[PDB]
């Protein structure tokens, strides 16, 4: 049983439908319309310049994504002026806009580890409430509150959370303008909310999208957007891994660091994309990722109330033939690994994916077994496991992983 060979070649590239890691948010501290948050939220910022190109899209026509960006600026600028801000703000169906909205094998990249690290860490916010978890219709039990609430207040602040949320506000919006507005090119903010470890609500943008026409007939009908991104990161240190994006530099903003005040750069990243109806509709589902990793945990919970024959969930996850620590170093840990788990599976999802999962776990019992009782052939496993193996940045780090689980 050898390691799966990952392929060779370019380094693999961002895919998924917003930035994670490297989002910036321009943020207001609130007193419930999105245009007039978004715009609140811009107000905040007076480091806005004459954008340009510093990363060029090596495939798009990146005068039109610069004139996009203007024009979206453009039309707040018009939205400022008349007297009552509009519910909704549709863009004028441009030549540039009506480009960008349509009317082979990559090598692991350190980059999709970094970004599972971050989804792990915690967040000075909280990003779900207390009830956040579950759909019951009864009152639930003792333990099962208890198990939540411990769980809750180790995920609330995760960033994982944060891109739940931030995934869940915009594939609702998104879906909802398919339908609300089907023949218009909606300008749609990129909204979340969040409460202050003071216990302040905040309401934070990360950027814009734009949809084209949405005439959505079936769930696999796909609704063309573009997406414009704040950022701090500097794409010219990992080019690679913005082959999909044009990036533009848009502004310099006043911040304090480990280093003291300074005055950095703002980007803007920029792609063409698209989704579907039904991929909508999971996007819509993602806080399913909290519940998942909880039943996880309680499984696991289970496990060792069945061998003490008595309820372990106090023990569980305060730490108190029992185990004797916590491999990730908390339970807390523990917690934010599980989901950060399951949301790189929702927002990575792939049949690559799907295929890898299924494949890899039967290689995996195997050589459990194998090991646990050695001091019909798998070569046709292997290349089932290793044909799902072509670009996907989140497969080849789960290959990566399985890799390591080999060797020890
Ligand atoms: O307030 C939104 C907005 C519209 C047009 C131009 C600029 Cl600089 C801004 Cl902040």
């Amino acid at each position: 049983p050898r390691p799966l060979r990952l392929p060779d070649g370019p380094p693999c590239s961002q895919r998924s439908k917003f930035l994670l890691m490297d989002a910036l948010k321009l943020s207001i501290e609130d007193p419930g319309i999105p245009l007039y948050d978004a715009i609140k939220c811009m107000r905040t910022f007076f480091g806005w310049k004459e954008p340009n190109v510093v990363k060029p899209h090596e495939k798009g026509i990146n005068p039109n994504y610069l004139l996009s960006w203007k024009q979206v600026l453009a039309e707040l600028q018009d939205i400022e002026n008349e007297e009552k801000i509009p519910r909704t703000k549709n863009m004028k169906k441009t030549s540039q806009l009506k480009w960008a909205l349509g009317e082979e094998l990559r090598s692991l990249a350190s980059w999709i580890q970094n970004e599972f690290n971050k989804a792990c860490e915690l967040t000075d916010s909280s990003w779900i409430e207390l009830d956040e978890i579950g759909e019951d219709a009864a009152p639930i039990e003792h333990i099962a509150s208890m198990r939540r609430n411990y769980f809750t207040a180790e995920v609330s602040h995760c960033r994982a959370t944060e891109y739940i949320m931030k995934g869940v506000y915009i594939n609702t919006a998104l879906l909802n303008a398919s339908c609300a507005a089907m023949d218009d090119f909606q300008l749609i903010p990129m909204i979340s909310k969040c409460r202050t470890k003071e216990g302040r609500r905040k309401t934070n943008l990360y950027g814009f999208i734009i949809k084209g026409r949405s005439h959505l007939r079936n769930d696999t009908d796909v609704v063309n957007f573009v997406s414009m991104e704040f950022s701090l990161t500097d794409p010219r240190l990992e080019p690679h891994k913005w082959e999909k994006y044009c990036v533009l530099e848009v502004g310099d903003m006043l911040l304090r660091s480990a280093i003291g005040h300074v005055s950095r750069p703002m980007f803007l990243y920029v792609r063409t994309n698209g989704t579907s109806k039904i991929k909508m509709k999971w996007g819509m589902e993602m806080r399913r990722c909290l519940l998942q990793s909880l039943q996880q945990i309680e499984s696991m919970i289970e496990a060792e109330s069945s061998v003490k024959e008595k309820d372990m969930t106090k023990e569980f996850f305060e730490n108190k033939e029992s185990p004797k620590g916590v491999e990730e170093g908390s339970i807390g840990k523990v917690c934010r690994t599980l989901l950060a788990k399951s949301v790189f599976n929702s927002l990575y999802a792939s049949p690559q994916l799907e295929g890898f999962s299924a494949e890899s776990r039967k290689l995996l019992l195997i050589v459990q077994a194998l090991r646990d009782n050695l001091e019909f052939d798998l070569g046709g496993l292997y290349e089932a496991i290793e044909e799902c193996l072509i670009n996907d940045p989140w497969v080849l780090l789960n290959a990566s992983w399985f890799n390591s689980f080999l060797t020890h």
